[PDB]
DNA sequence: GGCTCACACT
DNA sequence: AGTGTGAG
């Protein structure tokens, strides 16, 4: 309960969608490159950006036309379009390539299309018994940064010189004859993550970064400290200095309104300033669960488990119809429900063959023009047959009384979003 | 900005 | 069963 019981890693692919396209098209490699969807509006919306393009200021959610003003040589790859919508199939398949490799090492929790947490606690005990008392060379950690090192009293004017000196200070001081030390466990964790990152790159051509620490939140934070193509070890001891200047919003789950209340109500900026408040005081402001979570977390302690889940629990297809393009006829709503239902059907049949399960509930969601909320409305029905016409007709049946227009041909208010989601999966 | 996913709350 | 937050 100093939050040092587990070794947890978070592995995240570098500029993932870009790398998928660069692997396929060698002309894009080692260049300023972005991935875009819907090429016809302002050149497309950027969804992923190479490190070479980031150095010109190009970011996610820029329009390509705009990104081209910062980087005129920027190269683009377009997301596949099918039935009038962006289709992410090539990136989900590439994801499967990566997840299957990691799952050879340990139990993973698929956290996104491009990252997974790894509980390495057992793999570490077993690796610590294999090298009996035998030390750990820097050569086993060729890409690892030890966060908060080097410290104290040429080389270190270069990034690779600092990395090494810190690693050397860390290793020089490790107590290897003691198999229970949390720091030693982390070190062996990092060795394993080197091997995992090497296998990923060898087997896929994709580079990634990772964090190694005692829990998910720290592992995720660590990962991003030395992107791209590097891994970062955040020990329990590094936490006070690390947290002392770490904006609250950088910690996973605190990037939104909760994080903002924490800052506003308590009158603080940094994760470390949370240590001054009693658990009861945090619970008073933020509730029993969040207050307890904050109190532990600001001291580097979190217990959320790496869940044994490699598969998504829901399979969704959605499309926005912004501004003037909002859907305004019954016929038009039906046609799009059908396009969504067809893609979903293909994805479900594949899921059923691959993963030996079937979805049993269909969720329909919409947004009406005028609504401020991402969803105006969710309704659900039975999913008894992977049949796109049935699924489309059922989703229409379920929403059609949201229609204010008595003309019945027309649809009001116009719809700015449709979403179909298969959920409540059972084995078969 | 657009297409996804997970989960807490009621 | 339905809504809202947070992430990637
Ligand atoms: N808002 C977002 C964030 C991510 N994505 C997709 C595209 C990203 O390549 C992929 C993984 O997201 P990410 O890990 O947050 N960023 P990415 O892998 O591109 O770069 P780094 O992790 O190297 O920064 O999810 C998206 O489509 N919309
Ligand atoms: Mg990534
Ligand atoms: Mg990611």
């Amino acid at each position: 309960g100093t939050g040092q019981d587990r070794v947890v890693a978070l592995v995240d692919m570098d500029c993932f969608f870009v790398q998928v396209e660069q692997r396929q098209n060698p002309h894009l490699r080692n260049k300023p490159c972005a991935v875009v969807q819907y090429k016809s509006w302002k050149g497309g919306g950027i969804i992923a950006v190479s490190y070479e393009a980031r150095a010109f200021g190009v970011t996610r959610s820029m329009w390509a036309d705009d990104a081209k003003k910062l980087c005129p040589d920027l190269l683009l790859a377009q997301v596949r379009e099918s039935r009038g919508k962006a289709n992410l199939t090539k990136y989900r398949e590439a994801s499967v390539e990566v997840m299957e490799i990691m799952s050879r090492f340990a139990v993973i929790e698929r956290a996104s299309i491009d990252e997974a947490y790894v509980d390495l606690t057992s793999a570490v005990q077993e690796r610590l018994q294999k090298l009996q008392g035998q030390p750990i060379s820097a050569d086993l950690l060729p890409s690892t940064y030890i966060e908060g090192l080097p410290q104290g009293p040429e080389e270190t004017v270069q990034k690779e010189g600092m990395r090494k000196q810190g690693l050397f200070q860390w290793l020089d001081s490790l107590q290897i004859d003691n198999l229970t030390s949390p720091d030693l466990q982390l070190t062996v964790g990092a060795v394993i993550v080197e091997e995992m990152r090497a296998a990923i790159e060898r087997e896929t051509g994709f580079q990634c970064s990772a964090g190694i620490s005692h829990n998910k939140v720290l592992a995720k934070l660590a990962c991003g400290l030395n992107k791209p193509n590097r891994q970062t070890l955040v020990s329990h001891g590094s936490v006070p200095q690390l947290f002392s200047q770490m904006p609250i919003r950088k910690i996973r789950s605190l990037g939104g309104k909760l994080g903002a209340s924490v800052i506003e109500i308590l009158g603080i900026e940094y994760m470390g300033e949370l240590t001054q408040f009693t658990e009861s005081q945090l619970q008073s402001h933020f509730g029993e669960k969040n207050g307890s979570w904050l109190y532990a977390m600001c001291r580097g302690i979190e217990h959320d488990p790496v869940k044994p889940r490699q598969l998504p629990k829901t399979i969704g297809c959605s499309k926005n119809f912004p501004g003037k393009t909002a859907l305004a006829t019954r016929e038009q709503v039906q046609w799009w429900l059908l396009q969504l239902a067809q893609e979903l059907e293909e994805r479900l049949t594949k899921d059923r063959n691959d993963n030996d399960r079937v979805a049993t509930q269909l969720v329909v969601s919409i947004r009406v023009q005028g609504d401020k909320r991402l969803s105006s409305l969710r309704r659900c029905c039975a999913l008894t047959r992977y049949d796109a016409h049935k699924m489309s007709h059922d989703a229409f049946t379920v929403i059609k009384n949201c229609n204010t227009s008595g003309i019945q041909t027309e649809w009001s208010p116009p719809l700015t979003m449709l979403f179909l989601c298969a959920t409540k999966f059972s084995a078969s």
